[PDB]
């Protein structure tokens, strides 16, 4: 478990996604350093136009490499995991929008820890802030919810997701928008269960606190997602 993630790790992510019917892909390659909570990856729609925001889907596209401090090893669930990995179920309910459902694998194959994804959306409003790409390209800071699921041997996790609404004030010095018009809530609920049959680690209740840079590689022609994400686990004294 956590002993493949002491040095640097090579990550592989590919998703599959239809949102509305809207058919595409996306795969990243990086990096992962668990020793300081941070990974570095860059994702590539490879099938031309990514249909929604990038970032919708950054939730979705590796908790294993969170920074847990040594008095909360005892609680690391997703490291614990490993070798054989952990399947992670989402819903993203997008507040008067929309709704994503994600199954993942989460596993080693070889050297490389690899996140293996399937998404479905429905409902989306096709002039609303994911259809219609209405949102930052950036990633607010947020605090993850952790808690056990003893039923499945596994951990639950709820969270909301606040997404920036865009503009660029066009033309004129606007206002600043009121808080509720300046944010796209994502509700998310999370299940994560093992895929191994031996031990795993069930957490006492904590939380990570996630912190991501979203930026562009000047050279890449494709839409793409240079994305830098730093976490560290808390909540426990």
């Amino acid at each position: 478990g956590e002993e493949l993630f002491t040095g640097v790790v090579p990550i592989l992510v590919e998703l599959d996604g239809d949102v509305n019917g809207h058919k595409f892909s996306v795969r990243g390659e990086g990096e992962g350093d668990a020793t300081n909570g941070k990974l570095t990856l860059k994702f590539i729609c490879t099938t031309g136009k990514l249909p929604v925001p990038w970032p919708t889907l950054v939730t979705t596209l590796v908790q294993c490499f969170s920074r847990y401090p040594d008095h909360m090893k005892r609680h690391d669930f997703f490291k614990s995991a490993m070798p054989e990995g952990y399947v992670q179920e989402r819903t993203i309910s997008f507040k008067d929008d929309g709704t994503y459902k994600t199954r993942a694998e989460v596993k080693f194959e070889g050297d490389t820890l690899v996140n293996r994804i399937e998404l479905k959306g429905i409902d989306f409003k096709e002039d609303g802030n994911i259809l219609g790409h209405k949102l930052e390209y950036n990633f607010n800071s947020h605090n993850v919810y952790i808690t056990a699921d003893k039923q499945k041997n596994g951990i639950k996790a709820n969270f909301k997701i606040r997404h920036n609404i865009e503009d660029g004030s066009h033309q004129y010095h606007r206002s600043p928008k009121t808080l509720q018009g300046s944010v796209q809530l994502a509700d998310h609920y999370q299940q994560n269960t093992p895929i191994g049959d031996g031990p795993v680690l069930l957490p006492d209740n904590h939380y990570l606190s996630t912190q991501s840079v979203l930026s562009k590689d000047p050279n890449e022609k494709r839409d793409h997602m240079v994305l830098l994400e730093f976490v560290t686990a808390a909540g426990i004294t």
